[PDB]
């Protein structure tokens, strides 16, 4: 690494001063058939080569803690291949120059190859992006509840990484997110919710018309006279649609806490005191109901 | 920083100016083996040196202030691992004419990464550049309650950034639209709206045609007199569809009112009335109806 | 291969020293009608020529250990022709500046096909990498239960390849899915699930009412004295919805275990004791309900 | 062919060794006007004229097998005007050096030509590269029965060609599909599996919750002891779903072969059998069931 | 056309030669102030006037025989503005060397036009390149019914040309598919079907069990008896599925002939058959059922 | 226009001629302090003061005819103000060369400047394209009543334009469908029909199979006989499915005529001459039956 860096740049050095002394002595000098570019390839190629010697024994070394891990001997064999063969296309592209072909074939050459690697590996790169915009800038937190309405991302936030963010769904089961999603979907984030709403429909019979009015006032004072129901924010008791086989009223409120359990029992306390108003009137819930036309 | 940045430009001002006259003194007086561009290279390097050098100080710095408000030592260090690999990218870059390999080749691999790095980060740029758009042309103002017939993003507009967008929804909720979404989808502003409508319709049995004709007038005469119905806008009563069990008339009517529960009130009053106008005249609504045909 | 190769280097190096030699000598002595340009085109051609049969003499083995495996006459005949014509047009590009006509010509030809070949084969690419991603960083394993809310993806993770993944499905077919898949979908793993659940919905009477709460309590009691489960994750019992012809209690739990089989049994148990629970109170499941008025 | 492609050569550099004696004698003795690059823009323009009309002589060799197995002679004589306006246009595009007009501008036309060529057909293309990746890797073989939960592609794979892939459906109609699509969907293939998988839902009503338990373990038992039933693979039989007029059983078990015609003598039997316990037990099977309230 | 080419090509070759000769005197003898370069510039220009004399007196005659056949005068003169617009473009283009400006200035020009240009024109020329495949490559022929799985296509092939496909739907309607959806949908053939086959499903009542067994196979060996029917084919009777208000038996078969009379009064017999079979067993068909449990 | 454009171009000319001489001249007598590329560049820059004064007359003009119909002077204004600045950065782009700055920066903004607006403008230009194309190429004509299975378009051709097509539907609503439509989507041309089809289906009661066969051949009989029926087309009369409730008679046949008015009469006729031959033969038509088991 550093002391290989440091050992190929101090022996690349040494040799192009012993080049450049060797260039100015053949000036000063009778040179004779000396071709100094010629004498500069060679201690070019020499570098190309120590370098290229060094890089192999980075990949060998590579190699070796990739397999002591497991990653078995075909895969990991595999892999340097391909890293291998990817380090000399670059090394061929770079110095085609001191004795390579023409430099504008090479052009086009390297230009299609770095183009086609363009176009496969944009998931990748997007991914890595959206994982750095994430770290600068992120909607959520780690424990946050979160969900939203173009996919299916609902759970709490368990990690998030480089590529992929992993939360903790409802049913105890790991999710995995690309990051990329974060970039073109709307998150809305639950856990950090002010209070929880109750909404709910009371469908009456047609014949209980005359009542309705009176119903809905003393809902309305019950959802006033509530402890656990929040004052300040919207409370609205109506009736507002012609059903199939009902008159329906909405009920719409919202609760001081936030807290699952309470908020279910605050609505069942709401929903048993609902009950008992509708039947204290003389009302009665409705069924769907048909009118029959025997023959 | 300015400080900093001042600094290394005196000094990089004064190097040129020291091999300038280094140069001119060549000139004059017997140069030897000079080589004036290696000169000229080494007065760069120097430069280069002391503004990575310089460079890394900020770098560093960052980590810093990165550090002290949290973001555990594994990320900031990450973090500055990829930027300060990124300034000696783009150092590599800059100067290959001094020292560096073929300009041509150089040409293809720099032009081939910012490519992929073009495609790569679209999502965020666009992002930005419609916060921009947002900053000079908004269609909406914070307090708007706002809503899309194309994406679910209903709620009163809470901020505006410039990555984001953030939403109160109706269950108390925030909800975080990215900026590009305003730059593609039809945005629709219920918080400018000028009058609330009221539409419904009366279902009356199929032996109640004889009426239906009375029964409209007398419906649109109580919509001409209520108080709370503008006279302005459009007011429809007409018979216009058979349905299935029931012939059906339309009611078409605006409020003077834009308040949410002035509205609910005043179509609490106009359903009551119209049930009462309905059952004055002998008619009754209808039920889902069926001819059964026994064995 | 490598013999072949070190002969053809070797080749290639006596001649260019050959060449060189020869150039030498015209230089010294009277050249006469010479073209050292011409000479070394001549050399390079040679060169060429013996690249070529070397090329092809690789490309008549490959044919032959593809015809002994099988891949009759036609097929293989077929692909070494392709590869053939690749290689004589890779060639043709390399070297149009020793005899080719215009190297800008020679640009605009080579980058098109190459840019062309770039659209066309993006799919393979990008399958190839996201198999070299999925190597470094997968979100699964082999043996795990994997599924995914996008795509229909469900089984057994089987093995991991270069371009596709093999699951077996639950009904013991194999599926081939695409490496590229994994880079933008949600990918959930329920074989690491720590708990399974259980979630049902009660469904009484409407005259069920005043047994509702006492119903409620009795469930929440048998709940938590159930041997198989979980006492430390949500378990939640509570009226919660007016269903058309019921009203709706939910149940909420976990179990201890993960196994497929004790978790349906269970759920068994805990089914047949709510049953229990609910006729001992005197409350009854509720049938889909109607109320029919007759002419 | 061949046999004209080694005249025109031969021909080629004939003329080419005249021309340089031409240039050398001119060079030598007295050249006058002589302009030799105007000498060698003619021999060039000879050595066109040649291979213009060896081309069009292939062209017009082409049309006469296209015409001679049918291509009525409008289709063939307007395929030939085609290719031959593509290679007089080829011819202009690499010859613009010896007498064409300015390089740069050729440049920009040839290559944004290229370029929509490029963007035109890369439909073909993708089919012809996906066509090489299947003849390398494919997930299946002729006689395969495979189908797609992404697309509708079932039925027995008959033919596999260079741009679309014959399978016969079940219905004996040939189905011709696209190559690309084998890169972008997942394939599964039943005919390479193991077992076959009887899955059923019995339906209890809910005055048998009582007998439920035992019908369970009756049914167990038999799956245990049927001669056709896979023990080494997942056999389930649990109570688990209460239905809105019934109480769900689930069955679920694999039998050992894999024909279809066995496979469903299996399933028969089973069915038989498991209706005859359930009767045995005095349990029986559920019709939708309502509850009806009269005026 | 051909002799307008021929007289402008021998009228240039001319002046060309005159120009040359002009060139060589200025040479020989005192040139005074020349400017060769000006001389052939002005020569260029003649041979560029006689050219777009020519271009337009050919863009004159195409408007004449335009409008002889119709297309108002209106549109054919913006036809003619269009693509003599175009020509004189192109020859701005082309001779920018001759007197035009900046070369590279004119490269971004004419590049971005004709890469603008390309993205625009590209489904004309994606169609007019799957024209020219369907016409190398076809999966069907004129006269074949086809249909599609992916897209509305059903039909007989009535004519197949270079942009569009004509297709007569069953209903006597021609239909235009465009030729660039033959390259990316799946196509299939029944008019290469080789044989019709029969299937359904007979819905016997819940009390019929004891009967099911030897119905099914009644059925079955009526099938093996009918002459109508192949019994080389798969031929299925068996008893598979539990429904709502029945036991389903399926029946599956193909028949001998394609002919769709002939298959549709084979099928009729074959049910009338199964009716009496039905019948005669004492079994019967099953209507939807319920439960009805009144107050 | 013209007239001006002759009078710049003379004006160029002379000074052009003016300057050539001047330079003729300095090269003859002593030129001094010259610097004949400085008196070309301001001979030029005349030129361009010149083009640009007699563009911005045109600018001018085209305002005022933009006003005198309308067009209120803020929208004319910007729209002037648009294509102003469009001309000078068009200016700046062609002679950078003069006086510009770098040729190669020029470049790189000139390109990137051009492709940005190649991605924008995308749409308007495959219109036109578009509009070209069914100039040359149109499936239909003015007055053609035309439909798709994509998209929805359905109505009467009424004028083809450059940009858009405008159609009026069956509501007698004007309809404008963008050209590009018709290059990706399959055209539909009733308008061009041949026949009018009937096609029905009869539903007996499972009772009435003893006759369904002697129906059969009545109502074949009487499609028979019908003046209105095309005998040379289809004509199907099969029993064909079992229904839920009814056994299904399939009629397919076609008329003569293609009329509406004229087809819709002969289908009443067909269809009353259908109930008389069924209620002839002593079946019936079946409504949804069902069988209820009561408790």
């Amino acid at each position: 690494f550093l002391f290989h860096a440091v050992q190929f740049l101090i022996y690349t050095i040494i040799i192009s001063a012993v080049g450049s002394i060797i260039n100015y002595v053949i000036e000063n000098y009778k040179l004779k058939f000396i071709t100094p570019g010629v004498i500069d390839f060679i201690c070019t190629s020499l570098i190309a080569v120590i370098l290229t010697i060094k890089l192999f024994l980075l990949i060998n070394q590579f190699e070796k803690q990739q397999i002591k891990k497991g990653r078995d001997i075909t895969s990991a064999r595999i892999m340097s291949r391909i890293i291998k063969i990817t380090i000399i296309v670059v090394l061929v592209l770079l110095y085609g120059e001191h004795f390579g072909m023409s430099l504008s074939g090479l052009l086009t050459f390297g230009g299609i190859g770095g183009l086609v690697v363009g176009m496969a590996g944009k998931d990748i790169l997007s991914n890595f992006f959206s994982g750095i915009m994430l770290y600068f800038d992120r909607p959520f937190s780690i424990g946050d509840w979160i969900r939203s309405p173009d996919r299916n991302i609902e759970g709490t936030v368990a990690e998030i990484g480089w590529r992929i963010t992993k939360i903790t769904t409802f049913d105890n089961r790991p999710l995995y997110v690309p990051n990329s999603l974060f970039s073109s979907i709307s998150v809305e984030n639950p856990g950090r919710m002010t209070n929880r709403r109750i909404t709910t429909t009371i469908g009456l019979r047609y014949e209980d018309a005359a009542k309705v009015g009176v119903i809905v006032e003393a809902v309305r004072e019950m959802l006033k006279n509530h402890p656990a129901i929040d004052q300040r924010q919207t409370l609205l008791v109506y009736f507002n649609q012609f059903a199939d086989s009902s008159l329906n009223i909405m009920v719409y409120c919202f609760t001081k806490t936030t807290v699952w359990a309470e908020w279910l029992a605050a609505q069942q306390d709401v929903y048993l005191k609902i009950i008992d108003i509708v039947q204290s009137h003389g009302a009665d819930f409705a069924f769907p109901s048909q009118t029959l036309y025997m023959d």
